[PDB]
């Protein structure tokens, strides 16, 4: 574990992370996809061998010795708000189990279901609070990756609020 486990946020491409493993915002079919998923496919294509997994789950595939945790959040275009909320919380609980099992000291993580799976809604707070619920009991350093300047400020504020 990390000596003083922390949360941080950075505004940059998660494919350039400085952590011991990465969480992909995956589709259920293990396809190259779009957005974060397509950046992950370009950087770690070997990690897409048998990476298909259902919604609300995480499946880890090694690229060399570098772990890629494929986490499948719900597409809110297809799920009800209620069922989507349940699957989004579940995906993050499976990420926490994988990060623990791998014994890593740090993990790079995007906000699940906030891009093309958002159903056209702002889900920063919903997704970030499910991330905290799952990751708070882990001792890995967590580095959250985003692309938007206003999202960086809001994520940073939420981290600092808890202290
Ligand atoms: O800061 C943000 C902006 C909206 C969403 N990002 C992407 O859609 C996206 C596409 S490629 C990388 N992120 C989540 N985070
Ligand atoms: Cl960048
Ligand atoms: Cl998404």
């Amino acid at each position: 574990g990390a000596m003083a486990p922390s949360y941080r946020v950075k505004r940059m491409d998660i494919a350039k992370n400085d952590e011991e493993c990465v969480v992909n915002a995956a589709n259920p079919r293990g396809l190259p996809g779009d957005g974060v998923c397509k950046a992950v496919y370009k950087k770690w294509p070997e990690s897409f061998k048998n990476s298909a997994t259902p919604v609300g789950t995480a499946k880890t595939v090694m690229c060399g010795t570098y772990p890629v945790i494929h986490a499948v959040g719900p597409n809110f275009s297809n799920y009800t708000e209620s069922e989507g909320d349940r699957e989004l919380a579940a995906a993050y609980r499976e990420v926490a189990k994988e990060v623990t099992r791998l014994g890593v000291n740090s993990v790079a993580i995007p906000l699940l279901s906030t891009g093309v799976y958002s159903g056209g809604k702002d889900r920063l707070t919903q997704s970030l609070n499910h991330l905290f619920t799952a990751m708070d009991s882990t001792d890995a350093d967590v580095v959250i990756y985003c692309r938007d300047k206003e999202w960086e400020k809001k994520i940073s504020e939420a981290i600092q609020m808890r202290t």
